[PDB]
């Protein structure tokens, strides 16, 4: 076979999840969702939140080989008068893409009890909900209507909920604290480095996603096809675990920066060329976001993780076929 052959093949068997598992497991957390917003309504009236919502690749269908997962973002409502963020290229700890929280001015916030030296944490504000996670075994049957039941998942994910469902299918939905302050949108998911994990992450996901979505929407490419099977490779073993489907949409964004045509025949030569950019990266050590250069998506990998990654892919040009097995 040829290596176009091989990869639609390897899409088809190996990260295609199928449609009926795809949108049944898309349903249950819809229906949790549903359910969580107004039992912690009711659970939480002091807590200032906005809707929750639901969130990642599950949703977008970018999620691959099996459905499992999906994030339920938790906005909380500031007032934007009594707090700044401050980029991290601007703090002490120079981190493009991560932000503190400062507060401000007078008045009194609810969530003034997770500000520690003046700043608001993420860390502290996510143990306010690994607190509201751990007190759901004190619920009631929530979503029991539609067969559902709702456990908190095993340690150490203390900010999982586990969803079963029928029968014996699992879908985890972890809860991510999101902050707004302006046109920033802040998410509480540590930095890899435990040095930066009191820094809130700049949430570029929606605006990657959107985008791939709207270059495929336009000449019915095959972006997301070529970016599934990257992140269907890259979970196939640990090593190649370590990159992140951020990491790997902003290699195919970068890529149709320089490529027009991705036309479906060209998926083999896009995947060659994903490869060899990927390559190049990780020789630089250096992959800046393809929306905001400002941020090295490769600065939460150590300097020996990223040649590691670089060793791992060294032949891969050469011998690309061995990847999908
Ligand atoms: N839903 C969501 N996830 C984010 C965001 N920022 C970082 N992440 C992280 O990125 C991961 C989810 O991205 P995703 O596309 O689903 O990767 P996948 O799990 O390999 O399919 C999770 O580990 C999130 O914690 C964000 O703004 N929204």
């Amino acid at each position: 076979m040829s290596l176009q052959e091989k990869l639609l093949t390897y899409y088809r068997n190996r990260a295609a999840i199928p449609a009926g598992e795809q949108a049944r497991a898309k349903q249950a957390a819809v229906d949790i969702c549903a359910e969580l917003r107004s039992f912690l309504r009711a659970k939480l009236p002091d807590m200032p939140l906005r809707d929750m919502y639901l969130s990642g690749s599950l949703y977008d269908d970018l999620q691959v080989v099996t459905a499992d997962h999906i994030q339920l973002i938790v906005p909380l409502v500031l007032e934007q008068n009594l707090w700044s963020c401050i980029p991290g290229e601007d703090t002490i700890m120079n981190v493009p893409g991560f932000f503190l929280v400062r507060r401000e001015n007078r008045g009194s916030s609810y969530w003034d009890r997770c500000v520690v030296g003046g700043y608001l944490s993420p860390k502290t504000v996510a143990d306010t909900f690994e607190k509201v996670v751990a007190g759901s075994i004190n619920w009631p049957a929530i979503g029991s209507l539609l067969d559902y039941v709702i456990r908190p998942a095993p340690p150490p994910e203390a900010l999982t909920l586990e969803v079963q469902y029928e029968r014996d299918k699992h879908l985890f939905i972890d809860f991510l604290p999101s902050v707004t302050l302006g046109d920033t949108v802040l998410v509480a998911k540590p930095h890899r480095l435990a040095q930066y994990d009191n820094l809130w992450r700049l949430s570029l996901r929606p605006a990657e996603t959107a985008r791939l979505r709207a270059l495929d929407q336009a000449d019915s490419g095959c972006r997301s096809l070529c970016l599934k099977i990257l992140k269907a490779i890259c979970k196939s073993t640990p090593a190649l675990g370590h990159l992140t489907a951020s990491q790997l949409t902003n290699v195919i964004l970068h890529l149709a920066q320089e490529e027009a045509d991705w036309s479906p025949d060209m998926l083999a030569d896009r995947f060659l060329q994903a490869l060899r950019g990927l390559i190049s990266y990780l020789e630089a050590g250096v992959l800046p976001s393809a929306l905001n250069p400002k941020v090295n998506l490769f600065a939460e990998l150590t300097p020996e993780e990223i040649d590691e990654l670089g060793y791992t892919l060294y032949c891969s040009l050469s011998e690309p076929e061995v990847l999908l097995q």
